[PDB]
């Protein structure tokens, strides 16, 4: 049993809005060091937990968890576009095993994914089509949302399935740490906005995409001007969460509720559920130890950047 | 705290293919007696569990369980076409409660339902828009499928939520008994039928609907000629299942697996999961007793007709 | 959920060797009263546990338990000869359920049965082809033999399966109470005797059957002259066994071993295992009460005659 | 106490149908290395678990487990023929102990065996009459079939008995990995085929044997042409099963059912039950360590070749 | 299950030494009433627990418990002399069952009993040869002695055996209440009395018997003159013991030790162990209630007279 | 605390009937090596468990266990005769402690013992009066017999008492392995034989002793001619028993019953109970390890010779 884990924040505003050059150099160095460690590990399988940003999943059918037997990246915000290499038979076996373990898992054969899925693959693996990948979508924007306990159990089931494959497995978490970007909501929407939310938004014209990107960039700039326009960053909770993950106290997160998390840190903080899943997976491989802890509140981007790694000790 | 339950088989081939007049009169009398009992009960809320037949849910996103905040009937096979009356606030509260209870439940705001949802409402309530209804979708045709234990806990969570509303609740199960009609499969499909299965089946033209209905009718006639063209009916297992449901021994169904059920009775027998859910729900209201048991193997229709009712003992 | 049980000793020496006319009249009256009670009960299914006397099973393959999907009577010792009516689908379902329950059960599609199966059917039901029957063979002559605990678990599994059929079930036990008649053994056999024991004895010529019957009759007459030629009868143990069965203390028989039983009462006493199975079966139907207890040591026949009945107090 | 274990796939199509010379040399080298390790171990007793292919056991009496006190190999598919050296007293003691342990075990004194029993003895020991052997037949072709839990407990009981003999014991599992060759069935049989299935097929004339062998060879050639004529091989499940066996997680196989295994891998995959039994046996001797893992999907033969070994560490 | 119990003090000094006529009439009336109740009960079997007074058991072999398969009365102190009717087969079955239950029981085929056995049979049944009897000897004079817990277990085992005989059983306890008459001891013995104690006391000449009886009578007269020549009577402890027996609190006697009992009440008080056994036996038959309590300290005899009865509640 | 244990088979036919000289030399060498180890240990106390052969205990009183406060060897079959050195105070303390521990132990002050007691003392210690000895008689010829569990508890109680004496204790088991010599029985006896069995056989005349010895010698010679005149030897069960004793798995013998042991190995095999007791005793002293295992089936003597030793690892 050999396993590697790396959790990293993703940000669509790379190049569009930039911090000081020293911060960018430090972030790039951290990412390069993580990539070097991953390349040294030389994985054979990748399991990628990621959220969506109203690009592939809508309110026509909104599942808490989804597994992508076939996935294609649409290439938004400058990210790569194209079809992902997914082993069909292995994915179907994983779906059967997780369904049998007691997890109600949705299955998709044509899953459109966005920068949340594509960016970690480019940054850490070098491309989309390097290593076979199992994509797992976790809902984080549309209420009701899954809890910490169900996410932990999903991660444990996936890790228990993957521990019997006699392969070197790399686990990835793509969610952010703490931020509150302007995200469309169903309750306060208008007619056109409701129509876009209830599906029919997969084939968005380029003009609407440009308008959405411009709105996100402008909101980010206003956040740089002042953090009270959105929910302000919470470094204390981010550090507590990372420390809890490293100390092997993941189960202590079962006491935190969804509304409590939203009040403390913000509505988008739920992306961190991906991280939780990843860590649960590695707990199935035996004893492990962490490394490469990095955190920094970057106001130029909306989120607070974080990165962590773990390795199974054999 | 008052509760009623009625589980009844649904058959699209009512009038298209007919058995002898005597059995038709007997079935109509049983249905009329059940309708009279329901009208005497005078429910205030309806919770309906029903499957789909590749008309509203496809392989783009296939969840095990779904809740319909908004549902519209498509009027296939001569069934009623119209929009179902769903209380939005109650549906959202139910979704939140079931998610918190530990069930991974999908949510849809524009859910297209087939004759499986429409026919019981016409037959027992008298129309689509008589009583407010909470539509619950359970997958029964696309593998992997949910098990008996997860369906039982879904029913228990829904019943636990509804027991606190201070209303008279009627529970319905629309699934049929053991049968095996021709159903398209993803593995053995061709290009066109793979394309229809993955999606684009919501906007199905009328010519394809006519061809599908004609093929179903022809297969039913061949089944009447000989039962070996499909999986033959299994009265023994149907009677065992009904007896287990009546005796309050629902948990004994947790030992039966999906492949075992498919081998014993047929692939479509999984529709009976709806029945299980319904019974679990009534178990949350306290003591109950059953009545109106009826079963008969009708070869003219593909399925074996069944009907059962239960009432809480206040 | 209704059940009846009747256990009765069988004796091939009816008419060949006879006791006084008074005791014969008493036995016939007891049998007639039991038949009247059974006819009043009006059963729908019969589960018959009976042993074999080296007539259908041999040392080519000797199982501890066997289920007969197809059975045919050979008409030995003046008993009826013919084919038993066995429901094939019900028998196969029973075999599947008992196998799944954790009992290693053998199945046979062509089972030859001696007077042990035929005589109770004639005496209690009126004929071989009156009611559908499930024949269950329990080994009692060829070591190693099954214990009391495994026989009890087999009976419990069969009763648990049959309690969900929504029928009226009659359970029968056909073994004797206490005796040790001359039975061929493998250890002390000669060449021809060994050849007959290891199979090849199914199609026995009539001359060998006549010689066997004459030897049994002569041994019975010598036993009438003196009981020390064989193992003497043990009324105390027979009464203890019957009392234990009536008081619902069947599990107390798990402490008794096979060699202890053989030493106390005789090698053939193991036939009573059938009785145990029958009683275990009725324990699956709920509360029951016993009746019709009769015991008498008849030295003219080899065994000690006994009879008992039980009814579910619905 | 010291013990050795070796599980190896068997294939009647050795020489009749051949793959490339390189893979044949590789398989021969693996077999030779296993034989060398066994010869170095120098065992004193062999316990051989094996299936049958409708040559020794039929539907006259079909047990789930059988122990051969006397066994003779018939010599089919070019395998060796003749009497097997079985210690009678040791076999009878083993039967008594296993019966007392709570396993319903059949006993045979003239057991006709086939290439499934003979081929491993020739390949790994050098001949049929080298070391005393206890043959254990496990049913794998005729439904209903024993489960994984019952097979595990049978192996545990046999190992517990053999751990007190003060001998060096070698355990063998002759079953193959996932495959599905054409095998006659009872449900779809004709009159002559049913007559052959319900016994009377022990003394098959050479013409019928030639026809059966030719049909098997032709089916193998068609499978080489295309794998969809039968159930295609499943390397994923084979590797999962081997990894589960090596990691000491045999109990996890109790959750898998018979119909689930048949659907996932094929009807003949049940032969792997023999492997399970073998491993359970070694768990009775204390701590053990595995070695010699080899797997390769050979399409030229029907099965997927596998081999594994284990040793008690002292 | 029908059971009766009667415990009564025995005294060899009836007629030899007499109290006032009124108390003699009262004792005779109590005994007559108990005899009338026993005759009304009409028992079928008698189990008699009685002690010995160095007349049948000596230091050659001294067991704590003994069962008499054959017993003969010697007729001392004017008691009846003769052979007791003991069912041999029933006694042997009882011995086997009690030994299997976990009690280390001795057996004797020629047991010489004394007035302790004979007197209750004459007084309560009318003679020695009226009803079949199972004689059980409990040691009470030779140290080391059995405790209360082992005596209770012996009584429970005997009652559990006798509850399956389908007979009406009468239990008797012949031990007396608190007293301490002159009893020879091994430690303080001289040569001749050491020789008599170890053995040769069975064929005791009549002159030694006369001397022993005269010594007992003289000691009784001196005790009448003053109670300090022996251990004085303890009415308080006798009443506590009887109250504990009636209230079903027999287990509370497990805390009392042998030396504590000897110090509190006297060395001969250990005879009451018989009473304990009797009561334990009736606890095996179900619910029971006591009656006929009588106690009186008679100084003219050495012991303190007591009598108690119990009846099962059918 | 320090403890030694040695169990050795005894045989009265030493010199009267002899095997080959090599076998005799090997047996003498094994015995001499055991004697040397015992002499090196230098014990201070000996506890000797032994059976009787109808020489000291008869059916007048037959206890399951007996402790000899005073013992005398009668000198049969050429063994030594005379008084044994027994510490009276220590023996009485042991009797009190064992009685208090919950074992129903008989006590004798004049115990006549035979070659079963005398021969191990001569062979292993050098004489009868070398070391103080506690003799414990265990019944093994007269039914009913004590079981394995009660014998184990007796051994544990004795070891627990002796572990507090601050001495070096040697434990001996004088019983023999599987065999069945001609032994008089009560059931099949005649008038004179019954009279001798029910006592009166202590002071046997020399002529009857000569006749008994001659009959035993003749039966041994016939057994040498053929082993079927008695029960044939069972090396398999003997080796299993020795292996179970060495592996510390003594409690596994609680499942074996008396009749099962008699059927498997023979009536006299019950002598091995002594061995069990011895081993139980050493388990009270802490951790121990075994040595000096020797077994050989000697047909010239009736029994199968065995020898084993163990020491406490301080
Ligand atoms: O694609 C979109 O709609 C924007 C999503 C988005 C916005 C701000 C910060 C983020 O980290 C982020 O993922
Ligand atoms: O609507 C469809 O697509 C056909 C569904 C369907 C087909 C056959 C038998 C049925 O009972 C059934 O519901
Ligand atoms: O049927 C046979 O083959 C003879 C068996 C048999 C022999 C003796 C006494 C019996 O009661 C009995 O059934
Ligand atoms: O011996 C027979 O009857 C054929 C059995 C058989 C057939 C195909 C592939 C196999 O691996 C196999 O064992
Ligand atoms: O029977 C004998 O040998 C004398 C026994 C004895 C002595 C004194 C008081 C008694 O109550 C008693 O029973
Ligand atoms: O001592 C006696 O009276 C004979 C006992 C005896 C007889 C045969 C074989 C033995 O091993 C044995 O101990
Ligand atoms: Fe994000
Ligand atoms: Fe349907
Ligand atoms: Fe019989
Ligand atoms: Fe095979
Ligand atoms: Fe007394
Ligand atoms: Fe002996």
């Amino acid at each position: 049993m050999h396993a590697y884990l790396h959790c990293l924040s993703h940000s669509p505003l790379v190049g569009y809005v930039d911090p000081a050059q020293e911060v960018l150099d430090e972030v790039n160095g951290v990412i390069a060091s993580a990539r070097e460690r991953i390349a040294a590990f030389s994985p054979e399988l990748v399991v990628l937990f990621a959220p969506d940003h109203y690009n592939g999943f809508f309110y026509d059918v909104m599942p808490p968890f989804c597994l992508g037997v076939g996935a294609t990246a649409i290439g938004d915000f400058g990210s790569a576009a194209g079809e992902l290499p997914v082993p069909v038979e292995l994915a179907e076996a994983c779906a059967h095993a997780v369904m049998k373990s007691g997890i109600d898992l949705a299955v998709s054969y044509c899953m459109q994914v966005d920068h949340g899925f594509a960016q970690p693959l480019e940054f850490l693996l070098g491309g989309l089509d390097k290593v076979p990948v199992l994509p797992v979508f976790i809902n984080g924007v549309a209420t009701p949302l899954p809890g910490f306990q169900r996410t932990r159990m999903l991660g444990e089931a996936i890790g228990r399935f993957t521990s019997t494959l006699n392969k070197r497995v790399l686990f990835l978490g793509s969610g952010g740490l703490s931020h509150q970007p302007p995200v469309p909501e169903l309750a306060k929407a208008d007619a056109h906005m409701r129509d876009r939310l209830l599906g029919s938004g997969k084939d968005l014209p380029a003009s609407e995409r440009e308008l959405r990107q411009q709105r996100v960039i402008s909101a980010a700039e206003k956040f740089v001007e002042d953090q009270r326009t959105l929910h302000p960053l919470n470094p204390i909770w981010d550090n507590q969460f990372m420390t809890l993950l490293e100390q092997g106290r993941i189960q202590e997160l079962d006491a935190v509720s969804n509304e409590e998390l939203s009040a403390i840190a913000g509505k988008s903080t739920h992306e961190i559920k991906t991280w939780v899943a990843a860590f649960a997976a590695i707990s199935a491989f035996g004893n492990w130890r962490s490394e490469g802890r990095y955190y920094r509140p970057i106001p130029e981007w909306i989120a607070g950047f974080g990165s962590l790694s773990a390795r199974t000790e054999n």
